[PDB]
């Protein structure tokens, strides 16, 4: 059993991890909200099954996963803590985030302060510029995939799309945060981990305005629209110029007027002095307004309050 004997712990997750909770999920499965019996501390678990249909793609998934993860080593991307195996199912273990920037969003209902905006962009590119250090490309960034935890740092998640080199000619990520060069793939082509900073500016406008641009066509039209079409860009005049040219730096169409995530590490919009409380700050008000939430046992945020729980 190579890979197993090679990527698994050999316990059994079932007599390690209690009061799963689901927190999210995807074609991969579900993932998990736990506590780690060892130490009554909370996890995320990402269970995936490989039986429901056929085994065979399931299962390599979750190896390039395992590996990918096993590599991270950063501050602003996901701990990941292991994996388990039981009853065709892996289960990878990661540290706690109770929140995405997306789930932030949800829950105000109202675009992020921009300090906000700034200290959630500034800890995203931090791990994106130390994913391409290492010529990885993320391929899937948008608020979703931005995590917060306590006590208050910015973490990159979903590596399921991730790509170990760059550079890269495959079509994946989310299309209304895609890059024209990526779409381009569509035919035959390449690109950079660049395409990771037009998705990060993408994420701006979708943090700043609580959708991404295109968000009202269907996923075909806005995959044509983003290539054959000028840029977006923040629709109020009331942001700062640093945040403004930000995000028109993340969003130049063609790779080589793009800053790569490294020199965008030394914008002014992301080196703009802020209070440094604003990631808890910003929790803390989170957490108030979901537990005002009317009929909380029955509203999905709630989950941002599991930990209590
Ligand atoms: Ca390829």
């Amino acid at each position: 059993d190579p890979d197993v004997a090679e990527l698994f712990f050999k316990d059994d997750p079932e007599k390690l991890f209690s009061d799963l909770r689901e927190i999210g999920h995807g074609s991969f499965g579900a993932v998990y909200f736990a506590r780690d019996v060892r130490n009554s501390e909370v996890v995320a678990i990402k269970k995936m099954s490989y039986s429901g249909k056929q085994s065979n793609e399931k299962w390599q998934d979750i190896i390039k996963e395992v590996r990918f993860l096993q590599k991270l080593r950063h501050p602003n991307t996901i701990q990941y803590r292991g994996c388990y195996l039981r009853e065709h199912t892996a289960w990878l273990v990661m540290e706690y985030c109770l929140g995405s920037a997306s789930d932030l969003l949800e829950v105000h209902k109202k675009p992020l302060q921009e300090v906000e905006i700034a200290a959630v962009t500034h800890g995203a590119l931090q791990g994106l510029a130390y994913l391409h250090s290492h010529n990885m490309i993320h391929r899937d960034v948008k608020a979703g995939n931005i995590l917060l935890s306590e006590p208050g740092l910015v973490k990159l998640g979903d590596f399921g799309s991730a790509s170990i080199m760059a550079p890269a000619n495959s079509f994946v990520g989310t299309p209304y945060w895609m890059a024209p060069e990526v779409i381009l793939a569509m035919d035959e082509g390449q690109y950079d981990g660049k395409v990771d900073v037009w998705s990060l500016g993408i994420t701006c406008i979708e943090l700043a305005e609580r959708k991404p641009p295109l968000f009202n066509m269907n996923a075909m039209s806005a995959l044509y629209h983003i290539a054959q079409n000028e840029s977006p860009a923040l629709q109020s005049g009331h942001w700062s110029e640093y945040f403004r040219n930000f995000v028109d730096s993340c969003l130049q169409k063609i790779p080589q007027d793009r800053p790569t995530s490294e020199v965008l590490l030394k914008h002014r919009f992301v080196l703009r002095e802020r209070p440094p409380t604003v990631i808890m700050d910003l929790i803390q008000r989170t957490k108030d307004a979901v537990r005002e939430l009317d009929n909380l046992q029955y509203r999905k945020m709630k989950k941002i309050l599991f930990q209590e729980a």
